[PDB]
């Protein structure tokens, strides 16, 4: 009987993509408790999960780290992390000595999680949302910070993790990422209700729009205007756009050939499209790849370079890989028209489905955590 | 395999249900639950996905007297009437997505009906201590054998499989015998609360009444239970009720706690007594953490969970509104819990008959199977 206490990065999506290990713990019989800052709270508790309470795009140096610019960017997020995780260390501490926790189910980006468990000696499972590129730069800050603390308190430095947990196709992975064990991805996008028209193909060449409220808080409208006008101008096109309710209202004089999606997990309807055109967010991204449906790629920050890079070097889809391409309508317009002509992109995106449904599933994870807590 | 789940159009219902879904999901199958208006929230809740759809009364426990046989037909006649009129809605929704395994409470008879007309297995759900032998099943036979004999069926089809998380000591001794299933705590999501993880000097007593319970009786079950609480000397009430019956609690002690929207699993192993309706998630949360309850039972299958829970030793029943309303009753079943330690043991007793059923994750393979 484990108590696993689930330390996220404080974005929505990060929590996401821990959410069906967190079911599998807790319908294999164990107890789970999300630490979530106000930024989270309703992400965990819209999952059914309970809390414990805590408190320029787009960017191609991301994708970049053998350059000084791209080191810079990662450096710094390092820095970030690692003076919030000082910062926030006292309740964490509170909250462990309170709910005793037997393991630590850790984002690979929240350091707290790590520093966490050196200092209360309890095993730390890191998990990855999806490609990793946090080796060199932002792993070789967070050190720079952190093994001064872990060593005064009786360590070597900030403590390798007991098992990194990777539902990234190998395929995709980063070069430079430790190896992790295999967890299949299993879609949560949220929830939400089937609709009717979710249920068939129609005539129409059926074009998934989704991208999420971070990616879109922080780049502004526009990629999805961008994306809405090359959809919604090639013939034969139906655009199913599913972005979140606050930015809906960024789609004026919306197209005929468009419905706007009303909160509805992208697995619910995502069978029916031949394209996803998004920003490489790893819950879109991986759901469509699981189901064998190729994406356009519009990267922005953090991991989406990479991503869509390999994607594409995967034959699985188009990446537009800056600014100039994104906002190229014409070529934008007939990398649509090239995925939608050939069958060779779904076929390849279908080869990384399967090296998903290659992995264990969640609920066989559950023994390996077992043995590890 | 793709699951729709069909449940009765009651939150606690789909609660009961909801770490089968979940572990259905975490290993890889699909999950759809069928929702009235009524279950939505419930079901989003839950991180789940839906299709829309469009008192005491100790009768409810003497199915062998004449109102206890009438309250336990009309259930069924309620429910029949219901499925029959829903039928071309849930026929049109199968249409849609297709399932291949229906997973349905054992009292939503729409259920099994379309499981018979689909020619598809139904897994039955019970949600705890089972009591529609005799009476409800005798009369959902009498009322839908007809239209399933229409459709070339022998009638009411038996389903494929019934699981139930009700430990064995506990149950009704007609039910017939199901796929044991372990009983994981579901009530909603929320946040831990800074005292419910140590014990206190006071003696803790919870009291969980619940929404659906408070909306048939109004407040007199749980005021009566704050009243004989509170008397006793060295007690502290943690008191969790919806939002809504919050201001109901008029004059606590300066010790008491209100516990608005925290699930009981949070907080419970550091309290000494529950006292509820009972079945429920409350009552086999209760019971899987080994804290006895006092139980003032109201409705359907709550006098039998009262009675049982009462004959294993775990806890003690008020069986009637003659019981209920006397307030020395009341008060002195609760010193009697808080002054012998062998209720605790016999409540400790049957969470090792839960936690020797195999999980929710384990029946995965049963239902593909
Ligand atoms: C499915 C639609 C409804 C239609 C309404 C009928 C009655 O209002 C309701 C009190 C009832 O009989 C029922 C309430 C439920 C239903 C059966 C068993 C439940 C055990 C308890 O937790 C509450 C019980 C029953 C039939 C019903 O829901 O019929
Ligand atoms: O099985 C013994 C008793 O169990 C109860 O559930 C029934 O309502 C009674 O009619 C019966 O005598
Ligand atoms: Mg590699």
């Amino acid at each position: 009987h484990m108590r696993v206490l689930v330390v996220p990065l404080p974005y929505p999506t990060h929590l996401m993509a821990m959410v069906p290990l967190c079911w599998a713990l807790q319908a294999s019989g164990h107890e789970v408790l999300i630490a979530a800052p106000p930024e989270l709270q309703a992400t965990a508790h819209g999952a059914g999960l309970t809390t414990a309470g805590i408190r320029r795009f787009p960017n191609p140096a991301f994708g970049q780290r053998d350059t000084e610019a791209g080191r810079q960017l990662w450096e710094q997020t390092a820095s970030n992390v690692a003076q919030s995780s000082l910062d926030q260390l006292p309740e964490y501490l509170r909250l462990a000595e309170a709910w005793r926790p037997s393991v630590l189910l850790v984002d690979v980006c929240a350091l707290i999680g790590r520093v966490l468990g050196g200092l209360l000696d309890l095993p730390v499972v890191l998990h990855r949302w999806g490609v990793d590129p946090t080796a060199g730069p932002f792993s070789d800050r967070a050190h720079e910070l952190l093994d001064p603390v872990c060593r005064h308190h009786g360590l070597t430095g900030l403590p390798t993790p007991e098992l990194i947990l990777d539902p990234c196709p190998p395929s995709l992975q980063a070069s430079d990422a430790p190896q992790g064990a295999p967890v299949q991805y299993v879609p949560y996008n949220g929830s939400g209700a089937f609709p009717a028209w979710g249920a068939a193909r129609t005539s129409a060449r059926r074009v998934c729009i989704c991208m999420g409220r971070m990616v879109l808080n922080a780049t502004g409208p526009a990629p999805l205007l961008r994306a809405v006008a090359a959809a919604t101008e090639l013939p034969g096109v139906e655009a199913v756009i599913a972005v979140p309710p606050e930015h809906r209202a960024l789609l004026t004089d919306l197209p005929d050939n468009a419905r706007i999606a009303e909160s509805v997990p992208l697995n619910l309807f995502l069978r029916t499209c031949e394209l996803v055109i998004c920003a490489g967010g790893s819950g879109t991204a991986f759901t469509a790849t699981r189901l064998g449906i190729p994406q356009l790629v519009l990267p922005q920050y953090f991991d989406q370079f990479d991503y869509a890079r390999n994607l594409a070097a995967a034959g699985a889809g188009i990446c537009l890989p800056d600014e100039q391409a994104q906002s190229d309508h014409e070529q934008f317009t007939d990398s649509i028209a090239t995925v939608l002509g050939d069958t060779g992109f779904a076929a390849a995106a279908i080869k990384l489905s399967d090296e998903i449904t290659a992995m264990p599933h969640p609920a066989a994870l559950v023994r390996t955590l077992e043995n590890t807590a």
